[PDB]
RNA sequence: GGAUGGCAAGAUCCUGGUAUGCUGGGGAGCCUGAAAAGGCUACCUAGCAAGACCCCUUCGUGGGGUCGCAUUCUUCACCCCCAGGGGGUUC
DNA sequence: CGCCAGATATATACCAGGATCTTGCCATCC
DNA sequence: ATATCTGGCG
């Protein structure tokens, strides 16, 4: 199904672009561009105010869901714990506001006799404090904790800053007697500070510690006098934080046996494993050599390594001071099968780091250390070997002796992974010992693979969590699929990147790898950073003549980054590079930048030419007919945020009294809503009201008869704060989101219809329940009570409540309108000068501002450049082309057009792409390019 | 230009916490007001996506145990990759 | 009052330290 | 950056 034709593919890697180039080759120039198409992503941002990306955001809330029920969890476990303790927490409802702090303060202070009433007061300030517990670092314990400062320095220095401002000290003081005092003398003071961007005066600097937190509650039990057992547990308890860890799934397999995980780098398997293959690598000369270490010779230097505590022993030591070999050049180390060899003779031998650490421990600190000193001495190192991974298991989760581990924890071991698992470790360390073989060979006698075989390359199909590289990979290998299936596999391959870039090269690249060594593709080049702009102008290929368009500054400049096509030629351009070439090319850049300077020419580049020299015409044709693509990918997976985070209090409004249009559609019931709906249009299904306007009128006795309970004259109904689309989330008011998608609707004659826009967001298919298996979102009926209902076009839910409104498409933010060669003929206002300097055809729905307006921006421009543009005229005027001025009012809101005026061109076609940047016109199971005139609904 | 040792810096996330914010329930103090009922500054408490399941059931119509804003062509369909995952779909 | 066009409202900000990566620098050996 | 808001406009 295939059509093989000698093709190259050429990628133009951008920050939120990729240009991507299918070029065809006869034997040796270009002939056909195949496809040449610059796809815009988002560059994996989810909030566009400070850069985090959309992952960042769900982990955020992800962990901040788990907080809250830690929280709930923690602090019920406290309360049943406090319960057969015989205290009591502060009640929600009706207390005193400050019944916690003068509790804290109290009995720091005085001594209460009564027993009975002394214990009510212990469960009010204990109940606040596990509320308000302090910060500290999670990776410690709570007996760490308790071995700490108490209280602190910093907590002392905001004591001093108080005392020198309002001129009071207070005995002792703890922090819960503080904040007690300083609402009263002024007040109004907040605690501890916050800003969320004017004229007062605060009490506090920075955060309470735990430590400081902990200081006051030891205080307490001393002054009150409490058991060891009965403070002991509920110090445990009010302090209670789960111990952080990492989990299993983010920690690499072993690509030898992924049934296993990567083991710790302070592993004794490990520091084992790297000594032993390092010496089986080894080799003496012996002639006319060379040959392996005899294996006396292998033994005496192995153990020579694992007993030093210190990294002394240099290679150059290894050959003299062990072997007393005559020269040390006779000894060298080969990283490869058979391969070349070199030693640097001055650099240290490996040594067991985990061991040499424990030693220094055990001669710092036995006297912490004694049962333990005693014991690791004689133990053998096949129990040290579970013991240390124990080790590396507990110091991240994930006989042992409570009383020495907690001064165990003073001792610094090695962090971080490597690249086996453990009894990968173990089992190559065996095998390169009893047989005397390679590493390399290792492999073989233990698991089933030839010699050699490296790691596996990653492949295109798998992720790299780095968000703005699996962008551009989704796009490639999409693209690479499709063009691997409508053409041959390629000749070449080549890469362009525009810092961070840097992962994302090796990333690219390395998996492109993969797909050539399983494809068979010859050549795999990348470059940084800018081979291709020199490519172009040096052929006399500048894309502002390649597409006719204006100047932008006063004076005259390359508009490169101003048409968002440039990434597709880019990528069109390096189908015509290799390596040699490219580089011969930026060398020859950088020879006019310095100083002089005389031309170019090499065998390389008048090779390039001569079989490049084409490329000057086939842009021309590909601009002319406009074959060259701007595409977004289609959001359609319905997650994400499903409503505003912001809760907001219900308004309230009498069954009795007058009702206006703004009023019926804020009901918030639903079958509350429905009966003002009936009371409305006894036959209607849709409210067909207009705000501002009166609609029913103030019956003095109006009745809602409901299936739960009739409302009188006298009740109340509850009704959302604003005239916007709002639902109900847990008793309060939340806008809802952006809009996922919208239904496009019509209605009237053939030749003159009327069309309007129905605005779908997250909230919608939450409450109309549409988010189970199964559902089509786009294409269900949603509720009337549905906000997407509420604020519709009064005349599109006239019309659609007549039967005469049909659902005949949809639109999706990213997708494409061509209005053909007809172009915008309903222009009108500052569109109009738009169009005389920036003759665009193409446009891209990026919002629906109102049920009567949808928000294009143009798909050939680039928002980056004119965002600079509004930023210049107001800074240094003058300094642009008219043009310049045009497009720097034209873009903060681009186009807000009305829908009416928008989809009345029959003319028009909505388009969606391939990853080629094709049109899909088949209506198959991918999403299909459509025409709103003439659309009909199956 | 390759090999090796070491150092330093940055990126992407992940885990567990803090402090606020908003809404509800509250009331310490205060200001506009003849009021009457607010709103002004703070503080106590509960929750912080909608929800889909589980688990234990002593059947409490209820307790605790997870998932729930990423993977940009949902749902349906058919070609792949190693019994669930991961991919691609040419106009 | 209808319709633009500019203005405005969105939860936010920290903490230590694991896992996964990349650069930049120094040096010694083919 | 988007869907609202307000205010000035005719």
């Amino acid at each position: 199904g295939t059509v093989p034709v000698t093709w190259r593919l050429g990628v133009d890697v951008g920050e939120r672009s990729i240009g991507l180039a299918a070029v065809s080759y006869e034997e040796d120039k270009p002939k056909e561009i195949l496809a040449a198409v610059s796809w815009i992503h988002d560059g994996g941002v989810g909030d566009e105010r400070s850069g985090a990306s959309r992952l960042a955001l769900r982990g955020m809330a992800r962990r901040a869901r788990r907080l809250r029920r830690f929280r709930r969890a923690r602090l019920r476990d406290l309360d049943m714990l406090l319960s057969e303790l015989g205290w009591t927490p502060l009640p929600d409802k009706n207390v005193s506001p400050v019944d916690a702090w003068l509790a804290r303060k109290r009995l720091a202070e005085e001594y209460v006799v009564d027993e009975t009433e002394r214990r009510r007061l212990l469960g009010y300030a204990v109940s606040h404090m596990a509320r308000h517990r302090g910060w500290r670092n999670p990776w410690t314990t709570i007996k760490d904790l308790k071995n700490l400062p108490q209280p602190s320095d910093s907590w002392e220095r905001t004591r001093e800053s108080l005392e020198a401002r309002y001129s009071v000290s207070l005995e002792p003081g703890t922090v819960g007697q503080w904040a007690g005092y300083l609402l009263q003398r002024a007040p109004g003071i907040r605690l501890n500070p916050t800003q969320q961007s004017l004229s007062n005066a605060t009490a506090f600097e920075t955060r309470l510690r735990q430590e400081d937190v902990l200081w006051e509650l030891r205080c307490i039990a001393d002054v009150q006098g409490l058991p060891e057992d009965v403070v002991s547990n509920v110090i445990d308890a009010v302090f209670c934080q789960k111990r952080p860890s990492v989990p299993a799934e983010r920690i690499g397999r072993d690509p030898l046996d992924p049934s296993q995980l990567r083991a710790s780098r302070a592993c004794l398997e490990f520091q084992e494993y790297r000594i032993v293959a390092a010496v089986a690598n080894l080799r003496i000369r012996d002639g006319s050599g060379s040959r392996p270490l005899s294996l006396e010779e292998r033994n005496a230097v192995i153990e020579a390594l694992l007993a030093q505590t210190e990294r002394s022993l240099t290679w150059s030591d290894i050959a003299l001071e062990i072997l007393k070999l005559p020269n040390e050049s006779d000894l060298t180390s080969v990283p490869e099968e058979d391969g070349p060899s070199s030693l640097a003779y001055s650099q240290f031998a490996p040594f067991d780091e985990t061991s040499a650490r424990i030693a220094e421990f055990i001669a710092k600190n036995r006297r912490k250390i004694p049962t333990f000193a005693q014991w690791w001495q004689e133990q053998d190192r096949t129990s040290r070997s579970d013991l240390v991974a124990a080790l590396a298991d507990n110091s991240i989760a994930g006989h042992l002796p409570d009383a020495e581990l907690e001064a165990l924890e003073g001792l610094a071991l090695p962090s971080g992974r490597v690249a086996y698992s453990r009894l990968t470790l173990s089992g190559l360390t065996r095998v390169m010992r009893d047989d005397g073989v390679d590493v390399h060979n290792a492999r073989k006698t233990c698991f089933g693979v030839d010699d050699n075989w490296r790691p596996p390359l990653p492949a295109l199909h798998e992720a790299t969590g780095h968000p703005v590289v699996d962008r551009n990979l989704a796009i490639l290998r999409k693209f690479l699929s499709s063009a691997t299936m409508r053409w041959g596999p390629p000749q070449s391959i080549v890469v362009e990147l525009g810092s961070a870039g840097g992962y994302a090269a090796v990333a690219l690249r390395d998996r492109l790898l993969s797909y050539g060594e399983k494809n068979g593709v010859a050549q795999v080049a990348v470059f940084r950073g800018g081979v291709t702009a020199e490519a172009r102008r040096w052929l006399d290929i500048s894309i502002e003549r390649l597409f006719s368009r204006v100047a932008i500054f006063a004076q005259s400049t390359s508009t490169k980054r101003l048409d968002r096509r440039h990434h597709a030629v880019d990528a069109v351009v390096l189908t015509t590079l290799t390596p040699g070439v490219a580089k011969t090319l930026a060398d020859a850049r950088s020879r006019r930048v310095s100083a002089s300077t005389e031309e170019p020419q090499s065998p390389a580049y008048r090779q390039w030419k001569e079989s490049c020299s084409g490329l000057g015409d086939l842009l021309i044709s590909t601009a002319a007919r406009d074959s060259i693509a701007v595409a977004a990918p289609l959001r359609l997976r319905p997650t994400g945020a499903l409503h505003e985070e912001t809760l907001r209090a219900f308004s309230e409004h009498t069954v009795g009294a007058a009702w206006k249009g703004a009023e019926l559609r804020r009901i918030v019931e639903p079958e509350v809503y429905a009966a003002f709906l009936a009371l409305t249009d006894p036959g209607g299904r849709f409210l067909k009201v207009s705000p501002s306007e009166d609609v029913l009128p103030a019956d003095e006795n109006r009745h809602i008869v409901l299936s739960d309970r009739v409302l009188g004259p006298r009740d109340r109904v509850k009704l959302f704060p604003d005239d916007r689309g709002s639902i109900r989330v847990r008793g309060g008011a939340a806008y809802i989101a952006s809009f996922h998608h919208a239904r496009v609707f019509r209605w009237g004659s053939s030749h003159s219809p009327s069309f309007a826009l129905l605005r779908v967001s997250l909230a919608d298919l939450a409450v109309a329940g549409l988010l189970r298996d199964g559902v089509d979102v786009f294409t269900a009926e949603l509720p009337p009570w549905t906000p997407a209902w509420r604020y519709a076009s009064i005349a599109l839910v006239k019309a659609v409540e007549s039967g005469d409104a049909k659902q005949v498409g949809w639109l999706v933010p990213g997708d494409e309108l061509d209005f053909g060669p007809e172009g915008v003929t309903t222009a009108a206002g500052d569109l109009s000068m738009f169009l005389k300097y920036f003759p665009e055809r193409h446009w891209v729905v990026t919002g629906f501002e109102d049920d009567k307006r949808i928000n294009l921006k143009p798909a050939f421009l680039s928002a980056e450049q004119a965002e600079v543009l509004r930023t210049e005229r107001s800074d240094r005027p003058d300094t642009l082309t008219e043009a310049g001025e045009i497009l720097a009012q034209f873009f903060p809101r681009c186009w807000r057009a009305t829908v009416a005026k928008v989809l009345c061109h029959p003319g028009l076609t909505v388009i969606r792409r391939t990853a080629l940047g094709q049109p899909r016109w088949r209506r198959g199971h991918l999403p299909y390019s459509w025409r709103p005139w003439s659309a009909d609904p199956w």
